[PDB]
C-alpha cells in the first residue's frame, strides 16, 4: 500500500535528450531517429524575443549555426526546418536508442511526467497535471526549454509536451511535440497571463478513492446526492461539473471499494462546506486533483 | 522557478533490475558487475515465514532453485551466499550496464529516490525521505520487494535502500545493500510496528526557504528568537530539536534569501502556534519535511 506521485521510469527518454546551441541560447533537444526536436526560439537574440518574425529569422540561419551535442559527441547537422513552433533538425545520425514513440496532445486533467534536463542533460523527472487554462505546474530554470513530458504504455513512449516558457504567476507553459502550443500562449514577449483555472473534479474523486483503498475513511458518510445537486455545489467552489461519463470512468474504482460515485460525491460536498477539521486524506491537508483515474488504478 | 519532488532520472538503476524466483516466491534483485543482490526472504515458504531460520533454509538450496530474468534473458547462478538480510547471487554474466556506484546508508532526514519495480520491470519513480523512526512512506505492492532507493551525484549511483516489508500502519521499512535493516525491524513475522516519529525540523526550514525563493512571503515577520527559545517550542510540538549545524547548513539558503536562519525560526514558531489561516506555502497546506537543504539548493 501507500500513494505517491510517481513518475515514468525515464531510462527510455534520457536516451534521447541533446544540447543545442544557437548562438549564445542553449537549450535541450530530442533526438529520435535522425531529427532533433527544440523550440524554435532558441534561434532568437534579446532584441528578436520582443516580436520576433520567425521565418526572417530562419531564412538568415545555416546547418553550420545548430550546434548539437548528444553527450560527448557532436552530431552534424544537415537540415532544418520549422514546424509551427519547434524546429527540426535532421542529423546524419539517427538515434541508436530511439524507442519506439509516438506524439500525442493531451486534454486538460491528464497526467504526464516531465524530465527536467539542462546542457541535455537530465536533472530530475516529476509528474504533471494538464491544467484546465492549459498551464502547467512545473519546476523550471534557464537552459529547461526543449525538456519533454511523456506517458509510457508498454515499451511505447508517448511524448505529449515541450517545454517553453515560464508565465508570470510561476506557472509553465509549451507545446505538444507537433509545436502547437497548449493553450493561448505565444513564444514570444507579451503581457501574457493564465487565464483562471479551476479543480479538476473527477481527479479530486479518485484521489478519494485512493485514500480508502489506503485506509482513509474518515470523510465517509451514508448520505448520497444528485449528479445535479452536486454539479451546483461544484459551480460554487470552482469545480469542474462532472459528466455521466465521469461516472463511467470511475466505476471500477467505485466497485473496488464498494462506494457508489455519487455517495463519494456526497462526501467530497461535505469536504467543500466544511474543511477538513484538522484532519488530514492521504498526508494532505487540500484535495488533491492531479491524480486520474487511470493514474489511481495503477498505483493502487 | 517553481518547487516539486523531484526525483533522479532513474535509466541507470533501469538497467539493473531484474527478476529473481525461487520457488513461488517472485520478487526484483539488483544486477552489479556478476552479482545479483535481493532480499533473502526469497527463500521462504508461507510457513518458514513465521520464525525462520535462514542459515538453514539457505544451506537446504542449490544454485538451480534460483531463477533470474534480465528482461528477456535467463541469466545462469553459479554461486550463492548470504550477507545480512540480502542474498548474493554471482551470475556468469558481468552486467554491461552496470553504472559507476557506491553502496552508502543514509541517516534520518534524508532523501533519496525509489525505483518502484515488479517482475524486474521498472514501474514508477517517486521522491522518499528517511524518516526519524527509520521507515518511510513509499508506494509498494506485493511483489515490490527488492526495489531500491539511491540518489546520483555526477555519474555515480549511491544505492542506500532495498525494500523488504510493510508495516502495519501502512509505511515501508528495508535494509541498506549490506542487508543491514534501518530501524529496529526484522524480516520475519512478529507484531513489529513503527516506533513515534517526529518533524524533521531542519527540512521544514529549507523548504520555508524554498517557498520565499519562489514568492510565498506571507509567513515572514520581522521578529527574530533564540536557538534555545525555538527548541523549546520544536519539542512542544514533536519536531526534532535544532542544532548549530542545521544553522550552519542553512546559510548558503540563508544569503540567498537574506533572511537568517533564526528569523526564519520565529516565522516557524508562528506557523506552529497560529497554523496557515486557510493559506497554503508551495501548494500545501501543511509544513512539508521531505526536502533536505540540498534538495532545495539543487532545484531553486
Ligand atoms: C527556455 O529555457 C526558457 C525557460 C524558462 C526560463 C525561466 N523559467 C522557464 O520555464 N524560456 C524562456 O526564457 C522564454 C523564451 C520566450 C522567447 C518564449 N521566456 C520566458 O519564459 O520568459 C519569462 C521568464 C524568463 C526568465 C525567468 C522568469 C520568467
Ligand atoms: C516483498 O515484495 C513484500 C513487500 C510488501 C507487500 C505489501 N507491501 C510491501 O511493501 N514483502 C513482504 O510481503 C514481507 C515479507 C517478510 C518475510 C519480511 N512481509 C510483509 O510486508 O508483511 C506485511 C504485509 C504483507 C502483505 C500486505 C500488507 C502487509
Amino acid at each position: 500500500s501507500g500513494f505517491r506521485k510517481m513518475a515514468f521510469p525515464s531510462g527510455k527518454v534520457e536516451g534521447c535528450m541533446v544540447q543545442v546551441i544557437c548562438g549564445t541560447t542553449t537549450l535541450n533537444g530530442l533526438w529520435l531517429d535522425d531529427v532533433v526536436y527544440c523550440p524554435r526560439h532558441v534561434i532568437c537574440t534579446s532584441e528578436d524575443m520582443l516580436n520576433p518574425n520567425y521565418e526572417d529569422l530562419l531564412i538568415r540561419k545555416s546547418n553550420h549555426n545548430f550546434l548539437v551535442q548528444a553527450g560527448n559527441v557532436q552530431l552534424r547537422v544537415i537540415g532544418h526546418s520549422m514546424q509551427n513552433c519547434v524546429l527540426k533538425l535532421k542529423v546524419d545520425t539517427a538515434n541508436p536508442k530511439t524507442p519506439k514513440y509516438k506524439f500525442v496532445r493531451i486534454q486538460p486533467g491528464q497526467t504526464f511526467s516531465v524530465l527536467a534536463c539542462y546542457n541535455g542533460s537530465p536533472s530530475g523527472v516529476y509528474q504533471c497535471a494538464m491544467r484546465p487554462n492549459f498551464t502547467i505546474k512545473g519546476s523550471f530554470l534557464n537552459g529547461s526549454c526543449g525538456s519533454v513530458g511523456f506517458n509510457i504504455d508498454y515499451d511505447c513512449v508517448s511524448f505529449c509536451y515541450m517545454h517553453h516558457m515560464e508565465l508570470p504567476t510561476g506557472v509553465h507553459a509549451g507545446t505538444d511535440l507537433e509545436g502547437n502550443f497548449y493553450g493561448p500562449f505565444v513564444d514570444r514577449q507579451t503581457a501574457q497571463a493564465a487565464g483562471t483555472d479551476t479543480t479538476i473534479t473527477v481527479n479530486v474523486l479518485a484521489w478519494l478513492y485512493a485514500a480508502v483503498i489506503n485506509g482513509d475513511r474518515w470523510f465517509l458518510n451514508r448520505f448520497t446526492t444528485t449528479l445535479n445537486d452536486f454539479n451546483l455545489v461544484a459551480m460554487k467552489y470552482n469545480y469542474e461539473p462532472l459528466t455521466q461519463d465521469h461516472v463511467d470512468i470511475l466505476g471500477p474504482l467505485s466497485a473496488q471499494t464498494g462506494i457508489a460515485v455519487l455517495d463519494m460525491c456526497a462526501s467530497l460536498k461535505e469536504l467543500l462546506q466544511n474543511g477538513m477539521n484538522g484532519r488530514t486524506i492521504l498526508g494532505s491537508a487540500l484535495l488533491e486533483d492531479e491524480f486520474t483515474p487511470f493514474d489511481v488504478v495503477r498505483q493502487c
